[PDB]
């Protein structure tokens, strides 16, 4: 895999600055596969860094959502909880995901 | 306690239509005893009309909060867990209150 070519439909080559700065702003039908690959990069960081990288994820999901009507926010939320339970991920902590 | 007159400042007089209308807008200071109002009046009835009650108070709570913005429902539902805290109550089971 030393050629540079790809056409691959995932997140596997965004930067960690990228996949924290869609935060919030994900569409729920590619939300298992942003979640799994937040894991796949925070379990290989040192604590320090995951810390500072969740911050990071914490504060995007806040700006990028704010300005949204409850309305649409909550649709959202809900597809994403949806999305989560089918890809048998986790349970999010929080109904306000990310920005909590 | 037959003299009409009243200054009281509760929810004791308002009607279980009111109570439900207000659903969502109820400023933080007050929640504690909109709270116990709603429990109040939810421990007399029977199920059948206690589901409905339920009902309308989702339903007036969406309704009154679909437009908000995030960032101001958020603000509002910490500061209503707070108070509900303080007022040593039952936590919300869901953060978005009564939406839900
Ligand atoms: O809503 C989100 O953006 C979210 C919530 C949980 C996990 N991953 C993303
Ligand atoms: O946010 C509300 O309106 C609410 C939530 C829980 C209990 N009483 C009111």
């Amino acid at each position: 895999a030393i050629d540079p070519f790809t056409m691959a439909k995932d997140f596997s080559k965004t930067s960690d600055e990228d996949l924290a700065k869609m935060a919030g702003v994900v569409a729920p039908q590619d939300i298992v596969d942003y979640t799994k690959e937040l894991k796949k990069r925070m379990e290989k960081m040192p604590e320090d860094k995951r810390k500072a990288f969740h911050k990071q994820l914490h504060e995007y999901a806040t700006k990028n959502t704010d300005k949204m009507t409850v309305a649409d926010f909550e649709a959202r939320q809900k597809a994403v909880k949806e999305a989560l339970k089918k890809g048998n991920m986790e349970d999010m902590d929080d109904d306000f995901g990310l920005r909590s």
